[PDB]
């Protein structure tokens, strides 16, 4: 989840998944 989920793809992790209560 780092270097590819905490910098660029994180967008689709803390902004998208977070929105849909993941």
């Amino acid at each position: 989840d780092t270097l590819l989920g905490r910098i660029l793809p994180q967008l689709v992790c803390r902004l998208v998944l977070r929105c849909s209560i993941d």
